[PDB]
């Protein structure tokens, strides 16, 4: 049985500039050591999609050992509006379980509070 949620450690913010390519990474552990790594995605509060404004963040999950490695990259185009905006790594184990749910993201974004998974992605 596994009740216990996997854990994120992603940077807590990422800068990301117009005109060019980057490369960040994130890594998951659970207790179980055990990963549903189709369902460990890198997305925007609304819908399981990178988010208005950020298109082009791209992202890839490999299981390395007992982590998954999640590598966040692309290439930013050169009239993306400048800002920051709150993404969130979502993380699902091999039971189901996930650190952070639809219910808590969007709490956290009206309420500005923090889960386990979220960034600032600052375009400059
Ligand atoms: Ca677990």
């Amino acid at each position: 049985s596994d009740t216990e949620r996997p854990v994120v450690n992603v940077p807590s913010e990422i800068t990301v500039y117009r005109g060019e390519s980057f490369e960040y990474f994130a890594t998951v552990t659970d207790n179980s050591n055990a990963f549903d790594l189709a369902k460990t995605v890198v997305r925007w509060l609304y819908s399981n999609q990178p988010g208005r404004g950020t298109e082009w963040l791209q992202y890839s999950v490999t299981q390395v050992g007992n982590q998954l490695k999640v590598r966040i990259f692309g290439n930013v185009p050169i009239d993306t509006t400048i800002g920051d905006y709150t993404r969130y790594v979502v993380a699902t184990d091999a039971a189901g379980n996930v650190n952070a749910t639809q219910t808590e993201m969007g709490n956290a974004a009206v309420d500005k509070t923090s889960v386990n998974g979220q960034f600032k992605l600052i375009i400059r």
